[PDB]
């Protein structure tokens, strides 16, 4: 009777922010020079206070024959270019992009932020206003606690472009691994997969997995099967740290165990500078398998 897409619903009363896709979805409608300016103005001021992760080395040369092509255009062709990928347009460029993991898609444009403000790329032209709609957008943006900006802006990078990924990172020696604890929660499924996270042990973390089990990150649609779930892991899921903090535990049909769990996760692309305020929604079979596992970005603390 369970199927992944009814699953979905477990612990309704969970609030998502889902300001973040309703403003990615406004973001999307924008001109591009525009999008390409909101995002260089909110980087601007976000950088105040917030310092980005460098990129890391395997990712700079994954993209670094790309990023030699820009630099070398004129002016007017290095904006067009960067137009292209906001716009997905079909380019050499923009299939390129898209080949490439999250992580080598902000790396790229980590590079270009560089290059832009010392004047080696494009800029956005002096003095540059943006439209009605953008700039009702960008206030948005600035609105946002710090852990719904990044996952915008993450998201708007990632959508552009029209399968290359960093080296597998080894799993974390087993000694020097620490273990979680969860107000609430012994359930060892749960406490293997946040430790077994932390330790990018993603061998050992898709066996909690039943073979038909999903994951579903923040505002995405899940990833079924053991084989995609893996994928996304060794792609997408290195150097997290997952804080739980505390959880509750029910029964659900078919003997199957709904599990809720509340804390932090950082990124290492900002570290501790930036807790994200995230749910995880565990279906366990009666085996205590990983049926379906949705990970929420809270609303707001006070979903926590
Ligand atoms: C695009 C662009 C520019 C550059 C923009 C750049 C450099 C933006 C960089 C943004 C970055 C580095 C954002 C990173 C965001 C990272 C996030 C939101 C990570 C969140 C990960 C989470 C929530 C992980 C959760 C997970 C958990 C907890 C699990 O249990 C399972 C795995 C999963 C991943 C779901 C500039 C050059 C500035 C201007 C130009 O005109 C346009």
């Amino acid at each position: 009777p369970f199927t992944i897409d009814s699953a979905r619903g477990i612990f309704p009363n969970t609030l998502a922010a889902d300001v973040v896709p309703a403003t990615i979805a406004r973001f999307s409608q924008l001109n591009a020079e525009d999008q390409l300016a909101l995002i260089w103005f909110a980087y601007l001021e976000m950088g105040k206070t917030l310092t980005i992760a460098a990129p890391g080395a395997a990712s700079m040369q994954l993209a670094e024959n790309a990023l030699k092509e820009i630099q070398a255009m004129g002016p007017l062709q290095q904006t067009q270019a960067m137009c292209d990928l906001a716009n997905r347009a079909d380019t050499p460029l923009c299939r390129t992009y898209a080949s490439w993991s999250p992580n080598i898609k902000l790396g790229f444009w980590y590079r270009l932020g560089e290059l832009m403000e010392q004047g080696f790329v494009a800029p956005i032209p002096a003095g540059y206003q943006l439209s009605a709609n953008a700039n009702a957008v960008l206030a948005t943006i600035q609105g946002l606690e710090s852990g719904q900006q990044i996952t915008v802006l993450r998201n708007a990078v990632v959508d552009m472009g029209f399968r290359i990924a960093e080296p597998v990172v080894p799993p974390q020696d087993t000694a020097s691994r620490t273990k979680v604890s969860i107000e609430g929660v012994t359930n060892a499924t749960v406490l293997n997969y946040m430790d077994n996270l932390n330790a990018n042990d993603f061998d050992t973390l898709i066996e909690l997995f039943t073979s038909d089990g999903a994951l579903q990150p923040p505002f995405q649609r899940p990833i079924v099967g053991k084989e995609n779930v893996l994928r996304f892991f060794r792609e997408e899921c290195q150097n997290l740290k997952l804080i739980p903090e505390r959880g509750v535990t029910e029964p659900a049909e078919d003997g199957f165990t709904q599990i809720k769990v509340t804390g932090k996760v950082q990124t290492p692309w900002f570290g501790g500078n930036v807790g994200m305020n995230i749910a995880w929604r565990f279906l366990l079979n009666p085996e205590g398998k990983i049926f379906f596992v949705a990970i929420d970005l809270l609303a707001s603390p006070k979903e926590l």
